[PDB]
């Protein structure tokens, strides 16, 4: 019933899908490929929910991550296995520069790597950068529907919390690591915080695969630690209209 | 209404919670709490199912952490604002030791640090340990049981493929870092790999948390049901001790 | 200071002329030849290693100055650019391809670069990525279409040696250290393109600080063909790869 | 002889498997003594060397010397001529200001200062004591009713810089170690010494059993240097107490 | 025409010479050559301008080395690979010790690795450190000449910006690892700052090449970050190693 | 006391600024017995001191014991009594096929194969000697004529492992070990000791000169363990010339 160990799914439920649009959370899936054609569930193991969908007459796959780089691993990993090539990841993200607003869409070029799961493809050396014709389909997806966008990098952290220098939380400690860290990253013109793209990036870029960078800001981190829909769709038609490219 | 971002709960949820079961699927969080007294669903977001249960008149929390460190962090994390102190990881592994067979237990003293937010709560020096009174009540807790246990490192990695060594993969390739490391890992002693305790473990150890993990043996690298059972009974005789 | 805003160029930002591109190679003696191919060039200076040529792009002021070989030098060129004004830097160098199916007088475009330089380390960590500026990246591949190249866009390994960095065994020692040991077979299994030695250390310092940058190359080698070009290994495919860099500028401008 | 340093045949053993391993040579001896049958064995460099007999059973008691680098020699040479539990009794210094001077403290893990741990397993390895020695290190401090702490300790390869002391010739401590006390304070670590970060590793990346006891000569929160006898007794009962039950 | 891949020469051209002087600046090699007998230029090639003179009877080469470890690691390299097993090196340096002063005479015994082309040679752990009857010439050679001369460590960075803790730069800030660092050197007791040493100290020590270290200090940076005893002591050395 | 390990005051020094220091307690006597008026001053743990007299001039000869850790007590603690000269004479095996037992290998800078070191100055600082000991060293050995090496040294904080060395309990070699003693010798390293990495850092980070020479007592070309005075000789006059 199922070609992989955690996704349930068969070469044949791809039906020659090449593309896949990976979100991380599994309630977003559904709206994902609600967008596009024939859209149909296919399944749903822990963090793994996907659907099938259809563009221009050519198969597409939406299938969550979860949250974090090793979910994300298992999840790029099995698609790649079942024939996908090029994944698109759609994401939320909290901005670090003070002219990055909330509703703002951002495409990553690379990622700062604060991650553990991409060293298990590469050695640290080597660029977490997207695909040029992803970064170029969601770009230009981004400035044909008229969104406010910026391109650059992005720092993909291993925790919500201290990783990304959150001081509101149980210890109110942070490690020596990342102390003073935001500021720096600011600094080097790091445009965002998330938590996947330095593992999705890198193990696609070391292995032949194609991956980009979508998301939208729902925070500004120079004005508050944790956030308070529209957001969302913005950047969901980026994704769907970037994807139509790469077919 | 939701005092944490992520978990959707609020304090008194708790109900003087200081306690939680930690198990990586959410699925098998109602499990785990139909064993004890009054089980409840407290809220479900993402990845992260929570119920509450009673052990011997006291609030106990059954919480979900998804797969992976990061996942795992944000579970802990939150909790701990709620007012968990105790953390019990449950789960299933495979053995990298001929000797360990399918159907032991492993109760994990400490792991090796082959992911990544461990590094966010403390440098690489920093040993992620297990609490000597969680570890004491689940070797206790298995014993009472009949458990054929083991009590040793685990190997805890970022990945499921390369970094568990698996070559039956897109790519076939294993980097660098990880050629040959099973049969490394295997000469020094560690029991098994799983994904979520070099997190844990470090991040409560640094903080002033209480952590231990137990898992049950459903596979062998070098060679059921009950397996899946005794684990969790073992983890919910565990939590009695410590409550 | 004989008429020098910086330590090390000979130039000031008269010099200039308002230009706030520059285009950068790594031999000086290739700074005449890249200007050759704009408007009314003229030279600037000429200090160690550090040649610099003032001409004109659809009317527009460009600078074309030598890094020399390697990150430090390639560092003082880029900073002391940046402090004349200069804002976005395209880099056109000789690569020796490392995939067999790269042939010599094809074009590479670097979207980014794996860090085995030094000088890239004093502007981020190793964490932060070598990555190139997307309007580069872009300028660089529609230029190549215009010229008519076989191009390839992806990695690139910036070595801060020419020799054991890049496996050459073929040298005074015959040995290559342990990081360095059987790395070419890995670069090649993780889709790395080439190799050459300034790429690592001008992504990472352009894109921590706010300057743009695009990367491209001409290969006159490949490390996995027996057949090595006539000694004009560079001219003809190297003029192709010259030709791209000055058509993606006009696009930046 | 069968080792280079100890200068011990197997036969000098008289088939014993556990070995309590404190610093000082000048501390052998008084260990033995509280032991039946002391002998002394051998006298090398920082490596004295006596056996005992407790319930019957041949134990050894050899100082390792400070430091993880001599350490390791005498764990080795003594694991060629057949010992497979090593307990150690040490002096420390606390750095929480709840441990008082003359307080016992037994080591689940150590945090790596060190070196020569390196030389047998990856820094991502732990340092970690076996669960059976810790267990009776535990027991046996119950039982003589003695003021026990459990938990992390930090493993220096320095007495100075290393545990951020600037009461010294340079006044300096190097950028790592600046600020490292507060840290290690913080993330709840006990104590420092010097050893048991190669003692830990070495025997449990080896599948030797390991224990770490030790009595707090010194509270950093007051004091660099320490200025007695009734701190190093508990310790020492405590030791032998566990050998005991580990035989 | 060329049995080496950048600096344009032929084993031929350097006439039996075993040792080299290696200025970083192309410019400067000839004024080296012009102190010894018979000086002849051989090749301008890139940041590697090359001359042949004579020392005593015997053959020596000067060739420039450009800026920084990865161009140093080309010239030593294809030197080596036509029979130079003895280099010394003259460079100008930024002191960062308040009692070293501008136009002193600094020997390096051994550098601090702030490059990345030594570990292309060996690890870390691996002291950047200079061959010691090289080290003693330069300082025998420095008491003949006669100069102010200090002898130990020097720290070689790959920028001459960051690495050295400039702030008279576009940025005008410094990466973390950088941030503070001048006066951590010096409390360590560093002497200098220059950008070739490590590389070249490295690579020659950890295959069997001999490798001295000389340098003019310009600037002291407790005072300022902007800015030919050396040179003749240089040459002197050279002549106590044929 | 004015220090904490030695147990020697400032008064017992007579003024010496000039320490040698040997690995062995046991060896003190010996090396101070070939000076005039050779006094006992102290023996606590494995740190032995004597004070003996040197051209009318006070010298101290205080063991370190094995290793980094105990070295840097012995340093630190005489460098606060007084003493800014540390020769360091030590045993070590040769990793060179032309090395022979009794050769005397002086060190210009070591291989930080210790941990020690670090806790005085970052990995990217040489382990370098000081060029007056060094000198010293040098032209003592030529002037009594002893087979003499010069060049760098692997200081490792093991023995057997990180030497390389496979004759042990378990015959494992860490993976950064493994071909570790091949590759210092393709770089021409001469020879393996313990101590001399840690004590080169630190002196030279702190405004204190020091040698380093060593006997040769094993080729590992050949052996991994020996079957078991030229550089004790040179150590002492060596000391003459720097006082
Ligand atoms: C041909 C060539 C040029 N430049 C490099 O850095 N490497 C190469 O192989
Ligand atoms: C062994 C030891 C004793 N006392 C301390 O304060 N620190 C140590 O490391
Ligand atoms: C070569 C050089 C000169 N002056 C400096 O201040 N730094 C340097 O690196
Ligand atoms: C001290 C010593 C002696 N002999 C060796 O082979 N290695 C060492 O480290």
């Amino acid at each position: 019933k199922s070609d992989v160990f955690h996704l349930g799914l068969t070469k044949n439920d791809l039906q020659g899908a090449q593309l896949a649009i990976v979100p991380g959370d599994p309630e977003r899936v559904e709206k994902i490929a609600a967008l596009m054609d024939k859209p149909v569930k296919l399944a749903s193991h822990r963090e793994f929910t996907s659907w099938r969908a259809e563009l221009d007459g050519k198969a597409v796959i939406v299938c969550s991550t979860g949250i974090g780089g090793p979910s994300t691993s298992i999840a790029v990993e099995e698609l790649a296995q079942l024939g996908i090539r090029t994944f698109l990841r759609i994401g939320t993200t909290g901005a670090i520069q003070p002219h990055i607003n909330v509703g703002d869409v951002l495409v990553t070029t690379a990622s700062v790597r604060l991650d553990g799961a991409s060293l298990h493809f590469a050695p640290m050396e080597f660029p977490a950068v997207a695909d040029f014709a992803c970064t170029t389909a969601l770009v230009e997806a981004a400035k044909s529907i008229g969104a406010t966008t910026h391109v650059g990098v992005t720092a993909s952290s291993d925790t919500f919390y201290p990783g990304q220098e959150r001081y509101d939380t149980y210890s109110g400690r942070v490690v020596r690591r990342f102390k003073g860290s935001m500021e720096e990253w600011q600094a080097m013109g790091v445009m965002n915080y998330e938590m996947e793209s330095a593992t999705l990036l890198t193990m696609c870029a070391s292995q032949g695969l194609r991956a980009g960078m979508v998301a939208g800001v729902i925070v500004n981190r120079t004005q508050q630690e944790i956030p308070n829909k529209q957001t969302e769709s913005h950047a969901v038609k980026i994704v769907v209209e970037a994807a139509r490219r790469l077919l």
